[PDB]
């Protein structure tokens, strides 16, 4: 892997910090770190679910008070490697370094990782490949980044393969080498549940995506933050997994299982591109929260493998129930109005209204938001609407349910 | 005050997100902020429940039931509403800036809350920089705003300075290459900003004076040119009475001030402040937003309860207790220093911050006495190479850190300093 490609030269200009470096009866006078002794917190102690205490004493606060490593605090770091090899295996692990040997760090939530990631590779005029709808979020930090973004068909199952291949076409796999042909950078996907669909990709897909990746030489971004929400029986193998040239940048979130206001997540990928993440961070927010950091590694040093899968499983459980919820309601309601498909994944229902052109003008809420927002022409009408099932009871969907209902036969009155 | 001739088109095309939010206030009785589509998370599948977190001169903090619900859930962009409103009416009774009741457009005071302030002056920089722009700074300076420009392709202009910081003659000697009506033409390349630390300089720990301030700023005004305050120090002047900032004299809305915690409160918390301009302010939240979302909610709502249970008096008192620390640390050094190094280096006496900047007077090349003799010795410190646009020439200065180390430490060190010293100028 030719990694000089989808690194830009402001990443490339990118140096390590002289003082990160620097860091056992030494005498230190070099790293301008502030006294702990002088910092007002002492001593803390948070109840867990149940009866569960994780505690910070006197040295432990210092610790979590102070400056730490870019990459993430030591013990957060050995356990997430661990999590990634038990899950997803990937080929990349005994690698040499330069051949694209697996690499992880901790960001400050997964959007940080997915932003500098962006930066990193996008220079105005490069070719971006993403399926519509998508993650607003991620909508809103190409647009600034003059990059162009191709739109790739997709259905119940994800992104086509079929309509990928008929995209790339437009250029020759020799392409790829040559820079001034302008040939696709990436390929950004939410694999499991899309953001706002509730779609998501099959092995067999995700297999055929990998063989064109390969082919015209571009890198994959698993965007995965409902690897964890998964409904059905066994998690389908992830785009890390079968990641044989390391070319899989992988995205994970503890926003929907641990806290999102924490600002806690994790990027995996080859060493010298996590190696320029790393770079940019530490002239950014310079670490992650130290004391957040220690809070979700104390709880995971409680917890063990057995306990973290114990609680992902008793999340799924009440995402499954709320689900089953909006679909009752949408059945109930809905029936001859909408169209719908089942969330294999995630928190959203994807509801297409079958007559209206425009859904904006109907809702003029609560759980519901209209599809605009998730196209890059955002000005152009939608029949779609997202409706999400995280925290509405099952009695809140079936009155609003009927609300929809309502507003839908008064728009279809008129001509 | 035009403020789009310095920003970058990128920064321009920033749009706030569709998805909708805000903080509740109708509602039950505990306010939290809400999304008005929503994919919020549910917090009742969060594991952590309740906290108690004890402070040394203060109350007990408690995260309750419902405090702890909002605390593990996202929150807005800028920050917190109860932790931005405690801020900005500290830089009133500090600083009273002249822009509060401005015109929004016309430069209006705005503050945001970032993930430390290095965040803060990493967004405005890319906010404003071009590959090709000139830029005013004075070296020797911060590592980590060297680190940040060097890829942004910018030309580094170098200001004179001594121990009352930058030199009002040397920043009129350079900005006579233009002319003033040259800042309107957009070809002639005039400087976008000017970068400084007014208190205890990294590495100096050299302070600019009242009168050398004015004198700065009205240059500004006349090249019109952003002046980039980077205040960390601020509350760690040793002298009886704190010297007016930039952001007291801003009559035009052209300065920009960060602010950090990390000095007074905590450093690994990442929790800090940029105050400015609304329309770079706004740039500045934009750019946020798509990279870190927010900063921790949690780590806000301890720092919020803190100072607002402390008041500006509790607060005001902290920050004379840690002054009171470091100013017995800074006479410890300085004695240190004056048994083993008279004869073999020079100094000038910090007026604030952690370091203590030194030359030595025979000397070179401090670096592979200090990289290499020093830690085989047991004696850590840093070369002075770090500190300038050009790492790689020769520097005779290293920069010694008095924040940690015991009073029989310093002295070790500066022992063990003096023998490698002696040990260069042994040999031609
Ligand atoms: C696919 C994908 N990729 C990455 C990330 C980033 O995840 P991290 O790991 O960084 O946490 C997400 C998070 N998604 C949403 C966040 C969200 C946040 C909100 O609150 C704020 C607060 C401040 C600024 C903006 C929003 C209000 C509504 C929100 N929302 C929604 O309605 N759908 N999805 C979301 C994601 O879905
Ligand atoms: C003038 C000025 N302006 C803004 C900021 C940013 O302040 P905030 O963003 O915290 O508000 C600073 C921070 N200074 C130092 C940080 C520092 C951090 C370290 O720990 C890490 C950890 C991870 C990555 C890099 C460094 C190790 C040594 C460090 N160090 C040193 O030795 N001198 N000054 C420092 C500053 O001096």
């Amino acid at each position: 892997m030719n990694y000089a490609r989808f690194i830009t030269a402001a990443s490339a200009a990118r140096n390590p910090s002289p003082i990160r470096t620097m860091t056992k009866s030494m005498i230190s006078l070099a790293g301008g770190l502030p006294n702990p002794n002088m910092f007002p917190f002492k001593t803390a102690v948070i109840t867990v679910e149940n009866g569960k205490t994780i505690q910070f004493g006197e040295e432990m606060m210092k610790r979590a008070l102070q400056y730490s490593p870019s990459a993430g605090i030591p013990e957060l770091l050995s356990w997430l490697k661990q999590l990634q090899i038990k899950l997803h295996n990937p080929p990349t692990i005994h690698y040499p370094p330069s051949q694209g040997q697996m690499d992880l760090c901790v960001t400050s939530g997964s959007q940080q990782g997915l932003c500098k990631v962006f930066e990193m590779i996008i220079n105005p005029g490069d070719n971006v490949l993403l399926d519509e709808p998508a993650y607003s979020g991620t909508l809103q930090s190409l647009h600034p980044l003059g990059c162009n973004i191709i739109n790739v068909a997709s259905d119940e199952s994800g992104i086509v393969p079929d309509s990928l291949r008929d995209i790339l076409s437009r250029w020759k796999p020799e392409d790829a080498k040559n820079p001034q042909k302008n040939t696709p950078k990436f390929l950004y996907t939410v694999p499991n549940g899309n953001n706002p669909t509730g779609n998501s990709l099959t092995s067999e897909r995700k297999k055929e995506i990998y063989e064109l990746a390969r082919k015209y030489d571009f890198l994959i971004i698993e965007d995965d933050p409902y690897y964890f929400l998964q409904f059905n029986s066994g998690r389908v193998p992830t785009f890390l997994s079968m990641d044989v040239d390391g070319r899989v940048i992988r995205a994970d979130s503890f926003s929907k299982i641990i806290s999102s206001g924490l600002r806690i997540g994790f990027l995996t990928g080859p060493k010298p591109l996590i190696e320029r993440v790393i770079l940019h961070i530490q002239v950014s927010t310079l670490h992650p929260s130290t004391f957040n950091q220690l809070m979700i590694s104390q709880l995971l040093h409680e917890w063990g493998e057995e306990g973290f899968m114990a609680h992902v499983d008793r999340v799924i459980d009440f995402y499954s129930n709320q689900k089953d919820a909006i679909l009752a309601a949408a059945d109930k309601w809905l029936t001859g109005l909408a169209e719908w498909h089942v969330p294999a994944a995630g928190m959203f229902l994807w509801i297409k209204v079958k007559g209206i052109n425009d859904v904006k003008e109907l809702i003029e809420g609560v759980l519901m938001l209209p599809g605009n927002a998730f196209y890059v022409d955002s000005s152009a009408p939608s029949p779609y609407l997202r409706a999400s099932f995280s925290s509405a009871s099952p009695e809140q969907m079936d009155v609003a349910f009927q609300v929809l209902a309502q507003l839908i036969k008064e728009s279809l009155l008129v001509p």
